[PDB]
């Protein structure tokens, strides 16, 4: 085998985790990320806070999605990085617990995300998008049936590299990740928010 990692998954940090006051009032606003007047995919620019994961290629970054930083772990999507390695600016964070069905992996420990749902709250997507300044955006979850309980979920209204963005409650605690997609009976898909399961 090789020694060397197979890809080059870099994070960047881009917000703080946070409810957005802003985008209570006016259903969106733009976070500050450190001041940054556009982001440039490209280029690669732990403490707690929401991060892009770059994708190292020959004509620059990609960004492939996104994650939290929360009690020294990080947190994103299972399809993100089907459990790649991670570097944050010469540090190797590797993973610890995956749940494929839940779409989640978490590296350097079990899961810390505490944020909580129930029918009729809103939450805010704090959507780090391709291309974008972080922005937060303010949403009214939908709730379903699964096969084996109940589960809210947002509509999926940002880039597919988007996945890992936290959807944060009221208290500045993450409900769930943006990006895991499931299929509903009716054909859709919808983005599913993992702390809103019950089994």
């Amino acid at each position: 085998g090789s020694h060397m990692l197979e890809a080059d998954l870099e994070l960047e940090r881009a917000a703080d985790v946070r409810w957005e006051e802003q985008a209570e009032i006016s259903g969106s606003s733009p976070i500050l990320s450190i001041i940054k007047n556009e982001e440039e995919e490209q280029t690669l620019g732990l403490e707690d806070g929401a991060y892009r994961i770059k994708q190292k290629g020959i004509l620059g970054y990609s960004q492939i999605g996104a994650g939290v930083y929360k009690e020294g772990t990080f947190h994103t999507m299972w399809h993100v990085t089907r459990g790649a390695v991670l570097m944050h600016k010469g540090k190797r964070i590797e993973p610890s617990w995956a749940d494929v069905k839940k779409d989640l992996i978490s590296y350097g420990g079990g899961w810390k995300l505490e944020g909580e749902w129930k029918e009729g709250e809103e939450v805010q997507v704090l959507a780090l998008e391709p291309g974008k300044n972080p922005r937060a955006v303010q949403t009214k979850p939908g709730l379903f049936k699964t096969n084996t309980g109940t589960i809210g979920a947002v509509s999926l209204d940002f880039s597919p590299g988007t996945s890992g963005s936290p959807i944060v409650d009221k208290k500045g605690k993450v409900v769930g990740l943006y990006g895991n997609g499931v299929v509903t009976r009716s054909g859709a898909y919808v983005s599913a928010i993992a702390n809103t399961e019950k089994s």
